[PDB]
């Protein structure tokens, strides 16, 4: 099974790795009928996006914000806007 | 997708921002049968709520208590002009 | 609508508004469900059971409320006021206003 | 009904108080199956368990407690187990 | 009933307790369907995950890399890989 972010984000389809390691800015929440959006120093901006999984990741980046731990990297869907989160790492 | 508060705002029916940029003075929450009300106010007399004009409400209502407790700054709310207090639709921690 | 813990108390049947100012004291949680908090002074409060008060308390609603009181407590922050059932004893907890 | 741990503990067969005024010094947990466990012990070897959402509740209230360090004043616990399960908790 | 996690570890087969007492260095968290998977990793390179929800572990796991409390011990299947996790104690 894969050990780290660079192997996960190679099972995706249109996905590349960002590095960051920044804490995160600026986050957003909104009723989508919840969509998260978080923003990067340098303006890098990514949304989430499964029920449970995505609940997870939310509240891990909700976490994040609150907390200003840094985020070292995502792994990103590429053909999106803002660009959609499959992967975190924290370091 | 748009990835600003603002232009999210936008894409709502009857909503308006509000630029706060300060921490959360109070936070009530009551037992109101299925749900629980969840009220937040702010210095200046703001008062805001939580409450459509399921599992998004509940995340909501939990951003709003977190930032209560840590004393973390609301940038700006997307609300709905119905009600005094007037519901969220968005939130924008900065 | 209510914009307050005063006028929410107003709302329901057999309520009254406790005035603290008090971070909670003691904490209490029994399995056999039962939370049970208390301040310096002795004021003494149990949540609700689900099903109660002409069904203003339910399941999902009270797991949030037990939520908030055991992260006040932990936290040791400041319960402003709370609005309680005066039909049990303890009173019963219906709302929480934190500042 | 009951306004604290004593007055709880009592209502129930073969239940009993300890008295701790503690922090938890090692806190153990398995995954969810049949064999799901929780386990807390103090500086005395004092060693206890929490044997649905009762249940899930009080697990998270003994994690916190280990996590933060805050004292747990008494444990209302069936001692026909052992390690004993834990029915109530009083944080103090 | 089991009072620590080698007691714990022994109720499960195929398993190793893996003594560690070091902050998770690394935590990692990903889409699958379903579920997400989640791998920590420790400064030494020792790398692990969570599968057979698994919520509980999971949670206890973000909590532990975000407070940089230590990992005492793992009670891992050692024939996984990375291994997977069985259960934790936490201790200082």
């Amino acid at each position: 099974a894969p050990q780290n972010i660079t192997e996960l984000c190679s099972e995706y389809h249109n996905t590349q790795i960002y590095e960051l390691n920044k804490e995160i800015k600026t986050y957003t929440e909104s009723l989508a009928g919840e969509m998260v959006i978080i923003s990067f120093a340098n303006g890098a901006t990514f949304q989430v996006e499964q029920k449970r999984p995505l609940e997870r990741m939310k509240d891990t980046l909700r976490a994040a914000y609150f907390t200003g731990i840094k985020v070292s990297k995502l792994c990103v869907w590429n053909n999106k806007t803002p660009n959609s989160i499959a992967a975190i790492e924290l370091s």
